[PDB]
């Protein structure tokens, strides 16, 4: 059915962590195959790799993976297969990895670097767990019960073993771990294997004899089997070691140990003559040890030649100097240090005259000097005659060379004898280890460091035996050359075993690899898995190769390993590459009760009430996605991995901590009788069994054996004594876990609470799906530490039920047999008296323990949380799609967004945003305000967050989500969305308090995702199929477009009205701004597909035309403000954008609006019946604007006075606009004016700037004239097409100018008036006064401005003209001008409003400055430095266009030999948007800010989400889409 996981990648190709589970591994969940399907019928899993669109990896990117393409192809570690990444600047690419067999798989990505070179990422691994079934019933991995049994103690016959099998089958174990069933070595230790290729001749004779026994265990007792596999060593007496001695490290293969060999055999030879030469051979005196130690120092250390292994043979070099004194002589280097600089000169000879392998160990005299290169230096330094003091000089240098070697030797020898005498004392003088037997050949003074034999090749050899350094790093091969442990005697050896020298591969030890391969696949044919002792000491490449050979034989190979590497990260890396399925954890390692509770806490599960993962505002919502319309397209027999909700965003693949196999007692740790007591066997095994993981135990733990069995010496047999000790309880524990294994699946599905009080440990196991749980009270018996009484146990919203209770008591000591291992007689008394009180009001269960509850007892309760059934998850994960069926792009605004001021508008100031105690209010009143806070809470499982606390303290926030929508109930689809929230929140309130936060976030997140998907479906295809970033920008369109009560766009009605920004531009007269609306109209409405809403705004403002101008401040169409020389031309540009994009958009031209205010610019007539009066068409409105500007205007502001602008000066109200017909440019404004977008008016009385505009842009503005040229080009081609008529324009006098002539006037005179030529020679060609110019290569920001220094100021406004009227610019001039803006005026997120190299540059906006600075106080800086985000949109839109015309590297051909941008240009475009993608990702408001201080510094006064900040970035994506993506 659906076994697909989503693995989103970052921009560098690294997997993305969906949740913080800790240091882990990309493990895929263990699940059975579909009903009646084998390996190969279908892929076991499919990993969907998601690559971000436009990321640097997509540039000629390829996905590599060693996953075979089909089931027929075998797995190869190093054969990777190609997968093509489909590059796009809008759409992310998904590449499936079909997996057919469990194993270790990895993937890496290759791409084209920014250096045009090839680059590769890391290898990223992910494990598919094996499928474990017994007959035809699936065994979940966390329900495995493993019984470890030692072969040589189960009996001499196979039937003697099958009696043990029946005992562990009654205890209901489902897996048996075997110590290696091979022929054992001399010492008969199970791990020193004599021959790897044949089993124990005492019991078996062939593979079929042991294969039938394991298959018998499967069919008879329903038990799987696995063995230990020994890679690190073999027995010291293998008949194949005589044939192939190179399989270990010897004097040939590892020459560095030659020094250690001659020391081991010396020590043993001294042991033979210990009392002969000296006498102390077996005493308990520390002085007696000192005598033999001094004997060692004089009988071995002194007889070992002062160790020439380090030091250079001084006199033997001088002897050889005279010999070749006269051959390759003379040097030339003048750097040769002076003879006075002894140390410096000493090491100079070391670097130049040495034979290969200097300083390192080898043979006796392996470190020597190159003579012809040494004597050549002496001739150059001293004299060419030898007897001239060379013997003194040469010896002096060599003696100083050996100074570090001698100190290296003293430090080595000291750690030899310290290690020796310390070990000698312990091994002899019983401190904690006795057996101080008079030394013998079997018990020599020194433990055997090397195994000696005479090989079949004739020569003698000395293979050592591995072991372990005390506290050394196990990742270091102590037998390799990097370690000096065998020399310094820092090795605790195992004489039973012998080295196994693997190299870099089969080339270094051919027979060893071939033999171990056939040895591995032999056990792989029989058993279900392997167990690896000291896996951390086996090299990675060694473990990787043989485990893959096994999985080729047994595809469902279950791997266990005792893995204690340096850290958790190294543990995860070993699990990643080796494919380990479970890690061994030992419960006996806990020294105290607190250490045991912390161990059980690690492997118990997640906290109770843990948050559940949901796709939120960080996911793409493709409009063309499959959906579970009612979460019903799941069949249990399919065994499919479920999606999170009705939306089919597949289950995310995230790193989870590697699985654990919790052993209450292994075959190497001491018995509870030894470390603690025998009574602790019951509570210790119960706490382990309650963990949500695999569990196991050694044989004898349940049968309370007295002490740990010596794996080397002991020969006694397991007792046939049935049903002893805990065998009855383990039958209960394993049978209980079988009932739980049927439904518990993933890591979020099993939760836990653990408490430790004194000697008691509390374990509360909980299933998060149904509410079923277990409660365990276990009194531990580490020591008999007196009576302790546990306080009252209290469970909230839960009912308890007594299951079972037991006590373990000791009835004397264990029998002392010599032929059979028998345990300690123990009584297992069932307990009673547990009072379970239930308060039928508070629904609180109280549990009191009985006073007869001795140490070593347990009690199990069955529990069930109230309000949770099996049908709760389906009710929450369904119905939300059907509830959003009637939602519209306007109505989604009330469900998701609404600022508190926008909510006060509908609630008359009563409601607002929910106040979270000790935190604050969410940014939006809708779900977006919750999702912005919950995403980090769900990611970290922060149950201590103030919102998490408030959600379980009461149902206030739960009812707040549903009660808000009463304000917007009558709107499209909101009522049905409220009813879904009402029905789901009501069911949630019936749950326990501690479970409310996790379920509250799940309900909000599900409805949020359904609302965001509904938005992408209602929008166009370019948006509804793009990356998260584009969709996040498109959701801003919903934030701004909403119906209000205190304002609108029509004076008669109350309809949708695009706000300028939230929250400071949303209510009353501050919401709609004509300039702001029509800059964002193309981005927020046309790019998204809101065609009818874009028409309503064009028609609404068309009613308020006056002076031939469009008003900036729109008071819903009643008394608007006409101080906007900018708005009319952004408005006429939005009409062109509408007609160009909307199909049949020419129909807008003949739409008749009822023009309020008379044509003759009369007076404010809101009541006067001459308001409605006459109608005007849009075609007429356009011509009215063009002709009125041409014919000249003249007006003082209507209702002029402070009443409007309480700071504007009297002359400031009479603004005007006139067209210089010599040039064609439209001039207008004054030094008391703000008629452009930089409209900051002074309000400082201290700095005396009241009335003084910060940025008056009087004269010819670039944007106005650029939009004028765009409008003229629009109406010319329109009259040609017949949709426009008017072709004549008037004059202030009364003449007439053709529209084409006005169009040509700008074409002939625009660039002349504005471009500042780089050539100082062409200032006589572009109307420039060189006295006032900051930089050249700049299109002037103004023409004929009042203060002419503002004419030549570098401001970002010229980009508007470059985008809307590119014909006004010669390509080479514009390309260089916009490259300067990129280097100078471009900030990280916003565009700098003024060149930093100006004296007026003040880039920090503080609208509360009450200082004396004329330019900074009260926010006069507004447009003199601060970085605005919308100007970045117009900038990069033209930066893309003119780089496509100029730089040829930004061009590429292909389809239809049509020029599409190169990946080099897409790379430059993608880079300039990372800060914008970061901003909208990590902002509580789900948009882009209005303003930013210098260099990305957050401006507090800036509105955090602005309409035209995100709309202009949507303009860029539509340019690249509508022109290339066809
Ligand atoms: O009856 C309705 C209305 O009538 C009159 O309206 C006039 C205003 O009182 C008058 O000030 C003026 O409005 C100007 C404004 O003066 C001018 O500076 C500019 O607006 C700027 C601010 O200058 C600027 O600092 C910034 O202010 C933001 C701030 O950055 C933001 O962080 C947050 O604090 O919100 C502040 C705004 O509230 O940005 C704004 C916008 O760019 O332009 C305005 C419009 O021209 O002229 C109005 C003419 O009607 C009455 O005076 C008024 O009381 C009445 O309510
Ligand atoms: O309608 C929901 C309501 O939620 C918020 O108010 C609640 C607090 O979040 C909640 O912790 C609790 O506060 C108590 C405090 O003693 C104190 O706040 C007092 O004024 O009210 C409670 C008295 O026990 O309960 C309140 C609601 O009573 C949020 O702030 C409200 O705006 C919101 O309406
Ligand atoms: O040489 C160019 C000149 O540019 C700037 O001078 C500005 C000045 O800051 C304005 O206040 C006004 O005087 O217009 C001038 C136009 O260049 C630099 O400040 C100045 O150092 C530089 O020399």
């Amino acid at each position: 059915a659906h076994r697909t996981l989503l693995l989103r990648l970052s921009d560098s190709g690294e997997p993305v962590t969906s949740c913080s589970y800790g240091q882990g591994v990309l493990t895929l969940p263990s699940l059975p195959l579909p009903q009646g399907k084998k390996l190969g019928d279908m892929p076991v899993y499919t990993v969907k790799l998601a690559i971000p669109a436009g990321s640097p990896v997509t540039r000629d990117g390829l996905i590599w993976t060693n996953c075979p393409p089909d089931f027929s192809t075998q797995f190869d570690r190093e054969k990777f297969y190609k997968k093509i990444i489909k590059t796009s600047f809008h759409e992310d690419d998904h590449i499936d990895l079909d997996i057919y067999v469990p194993g270790t798989y990895c993937f890496y990505l290759s791409f084209k670097n920014d250096k045009d070179e090839l680059e590769t990422t890391r290898k990223f691994y992910f494990v598919v767990l094996p499928i474990l079934s017994v007959n035809d019933k699936f065994i979940p991995l966390n329900s495995i019960a493993m019984q470890s049994v030692v072969s040589k103690w189960m009996g001499p016959t196979i039937k003697d073993w099958e009696k043990v099998f029946a005992r562990v089958a009654s205890k209901k174990y489902n897996m048996i771990h075997f110590t290696p069933l091979q022929h054992r070595g001399e010492s008969n230790s199970p791990y020193s294997i004599y021959d790897q290729l044949e089993f124990d001749p005492t019991v078996f004779k062939s593979e079929k004899e042991v294969a039938d026994m394991v298959e018998r265990l499967r069919t008879e007792h329903n038990i799987l089997s696995l063995t230990d596999i020994v890679f690190n060593h073999t027995a010291n007496n293998s008949q194949w070691l005589l044939d192939h001695p190179e399989a270990g490290y010897n004097h040939k293969t590892s020459p560095h140990l030659i020094s250690a060999i001659e020391l081991d055999k010396k020590l043993l030879d001294f042991s033979e003559q210990m009392e002969a030469l000296g006498y102390p051979v077996d005493l308990k005196t520390v002085d007696d040890l000192i005598k033999v130690m001094d004997g060692i120092k004089e009988h071995v250390i002194g007889e070992l030649k002062l160790w020439e292994f380090y030091v250079v043979d001084v006199k033997q070099t001088v002897s050889e100097l005279r010999e070749k004194w006269g051959n390759s002589k003379s040097w030339s280097d003048d750097n040769i240090p002076s003879k006075d600089d002894s140390t410096n000169l000493a090491q100079f000879v070391r670097d130049n005259a040495t034979e290969p392998g200097f300083g390192s160990l080898g043979e006796r005299g392996s470190n020597k000097i190159n003579i012809d290169k040494f004597a050549a230096i002496l001739k150059k330094l001293h004299s060419e005659d030898y007897n001239n003091g060379i013997e003194e000089l040469a010896t002096k240098i060599l003696n100083d060379i050996n100074l570090p070697f001698y100190k290296e030797y003293d430090d080595d020898i000291n750690e030899v004898l310290e290690q020796l005498f310390n070990r000698i004392k312990y091994l002899r003088i019983d401190d904690h280890g006795p057996k101080q037997g008079p030394i013998t050949k079997k018990l020599p003074l020194s433990e055997p460091y090397f195994t000696r034999f005479k090989a079949k090749d004739g020569e003698e050899y000395a293979l050592a035996n591995n072991g372990a350094i005390w506290d050394g790093n196990p990742l270091v091969d102590f037998a390799s050359s990097q370690s000096k442990a065998y020399l310094r005697r820092e090795v605790i050896v195992w004489g039973d075993c012998v080295k196994l020298r693997y190299g870099k591969g089969p080339s270094d030890s051919p027979y060893l690899w071939e033999r171990m391969s056939k040895y591995v696949e032999m056990n792989a044919r029989i058993f279900n898995g392997f167990r690896i002792d000291n896996c951390h000491s086996t090299p990675l490449h060694v473990g990787q190769y043989f485990l893959d050979v096994a999985r080729r034989v047994n595809p469902n190979l279950y791997v266990v390993a005792e893995l204690f590497s340096g850290s958790e990260a190294m543990d995860c890396l070993f699990v990643e590459r080796l494919g380990i399925s479970s890690l061994i954890r030992e419960a006996m390692q806990a020294w105290s009760e607190e250490e045991l509770s912390r161990l059980v806490h690690r492997h118990g599960g997640r906290p109770i009430g843990s948050y559940k993962f949901v796709p939120l505002d960080d996911f793409p919502y493709p409009a063309d996605v499959k959906i579970d319309e009612e979460y019903c397209a799941y069949n249990p027999d399919d065994h499919s991995v479920k999606c999170v909700s009705e939306i089919m965003i597949p289950k995310t693949l995230t790193a989870t901590p590697p699985h654990a196999l919790f052993m209450d007692c292994t075959h190497d740790n001491e018995t509870p009788n030894q470390k603690r007591t025998v009574e602790d066997t019951l509570p210790n095994a119960a706490l382990v069994a309650f963990c949500s993981s695999a569990i196991g135990s050694v044989y004898g733990y349940d049968e309370v054996f007295p002490q740990l069995l010596d794996l080397v010496q002991e020969k006694r047999t397991y007792s046939c004594a049935e049903n002893t000790g805990i065998s009855k309880v383990k039958t209960l524990l394993n049978n209980m876990r079988e009932e739980i294994a049927s439904e518990a699946v993933d890591i979020e599905d099993s939760e836990m609470h653990v408490h430790h009080d004194g000697q008691y440990i509390t374990f509360h196991r909980t299933n998060a799906k149904n509410g079923k749980g277990w409660y365990l009270v276990a009194r531990t018996k580490f020591h008999s530490s007196g009576d302790q009484m546990l306080p009252r146990i209290k469970l909230s919203q839960t009912k308890a039920t007594f299951k079972a209770a037991f006590s373990l008591e000791r009835t004397g000591d264990a029998p002392i047999s010599d032929e059979i291992i028998e345990g300690i007689p123990t009584k297992l008394r069932e307990l009673t008296g547990f009072d379970i009180g239930f308060d039928e009001n508070t629904k609180e269960t109280s549990i009191l323990l009985p006073q007869d509850f001795p140490q070593g007892s347990i009690v199990i309760f069955e529990t069930q949380q109230l309000g949770i059934d099996d049908s709760l998850d389906h009710f929450i994960r369904s119905g939300a799609i059907k509830a959003t069926e009637k939602l519209s792009l306007e109505s989604i605004n009330y469900v998701l967004y609404r600022a508190e001021q926008e909510e006060y508008d509908y609630s008359e100031g009563r409601s607002g945003a929910y106040d979270i105690p000790d935190y604050g209010k969410p940014v939006y009143c809708g779900l977006q305000g919750w999702v912005s806070i919950l995403r980090k809470i769900i990611f970290y499982n922060d149950l201590a967050h103030p919102l998490s606390n408030n959600l379980r303290n009461g149902h206030w926030a739960v009812d707040y989500v549903v009660n808000r929508l009463d304000l917007y109930k009558d709107k499209e689809g909101v009522a049905e969305v409220q009813e879904w929230l009402r029905s789901r929140m009501e069911r949630i309130k019936q749950l326990p308090s501690y479970l409310v936060p996790s379920f509250f976030a799940l309900v909000v997140g599900i409805m949020y995702g359904c609302c965001r998907l509904r938005a992408m479906q209602l929008m166009s295809d370019n948006v509804g199929k793009s990356t998260v970033f584009v969709q996040s920008l498109a959701m801003t369109s919903i934030q701004m477009v909403s119906a209000m009560k205190s304002t609108s766009i029509l004076p008669d009605q109350n309809i949708a009205a695009m706000a300028a920004g939230l929250p400071h531009f949303s209510t009353n007269y501050m919401r709609c701004w004509g300039r702001d609306v029509f800059i964002s109209l193309r981005g927020l409405l046309l790019t998204t597909g809101r065609y009818e809403e874009a028409k309503e705004h064009i028609l609404a403002f068309a009613k308020t035309l006056k002076h031939g101008l469009i008003p900036n401040l729109l008071d819903a169409g009643r008394n608007p403000r006409y101080n906007a020389r900018d708005a009319a031309w952004f408005f006429v540009q939005a009409i062109q954008d509408y007609v160009t994009i909307v199909p049949g958009g020419v129909s807008l031209l003949q739409e008749k609006v009822t023009r309020r205010f008379p044509l003759d610019d009369e007076y404010i007539p809101y009541d006067d019946p001459k308001a409605f009066s006459y109608s005007s068409t849009i075609e007429e409105i356009i011509y009215e604007i063009l002709n009125r500007h041409a014919g000249g205007i003249k007006y003082r502001e209507a209702n002029a006075g402070p009443n409007l602008d309480r700071v504007m000066k009297d002359e400031g109200f009479n603004v005007e606009v006139n067209v210089d017909w010599e040039t064609g440019l439209i001039h207008g404004g004054s030094q008391f004016n703000c008629g452009t977008w930089m409209d900051k008016m002074g309000e400082s009385e201290k700095a005396n700037s009241v009335g003084v505009p910060g940025t008056p842009r009087d004269g010819a503005a670039v944007e106005i004239n650029g939009l004028l040229k765009s409008c003229l080009r629009f109406v010319l081609q329109l009259s040609k097409d017949g949709k426009f008529k008017y072709t004549e324009v008037t004059k202030p006098d009364g003449s007439k100018i053709s529209l084409s002539s006005w169009n040509d006037l700008l074409q002939e005179n625009f660039e002349r008036c504005f471009y500042v030529p780089k050539n100082k020679e062409d200032d006589n060609k572009f109307e420039i006064d060189a006295t006032i110019i900051n930089r050249r290569g700049i299109y002037k920001d103004l023409y004929r401005s009042g203060k002419p220094y503002e004419d030549y100021q570098f401001r970002p406004n010229f980009t508007i003209a470059m985008v809307v009227a590119p014909e006004l610019f010669t390509p080479d001039y514009a390309a260089g001008a916009i490259e300067l803006a990129d280097q100078v005026l471009r900030g990280p997120v916003g565009m700098r409003t003024l060149d930093p190299s100006d004296y007026n540059y003040r880039p920090y906006y503080n609208n509360g400055e009450d200082s004396d600075d004329f330019a900074t106080s009260k926010g006069r800086n507004y447009h003199q430095g601060p970085e605005w985000v919308w100007c970045y949109g117009y900038f990069i839109r033209a930066y893309h266009y003119f780089n496509f015309l100029t730089n040829p590297k930004c061009q590429v051909e292909g389809s239809a030999k049509k020029l599409k941008p190169s990946s080099y240009l897409y790379r430059k475009l993608y880079s300039r948007l990372l800060k914008h993608r970061e901003w909208i990702e990590n902002s509580p408001w789900a948009g882009l800010a209005e303003l930013t201080n210098k260099d990305g510094e957050v401006c507090n006064d800036s509105s955090p989400t602005q309409a035209w900040s995100t709309g202009c970035l949507l303009d860029l994506f539509y340019d690249l889409w509508i022109s290339y993506e066809e």
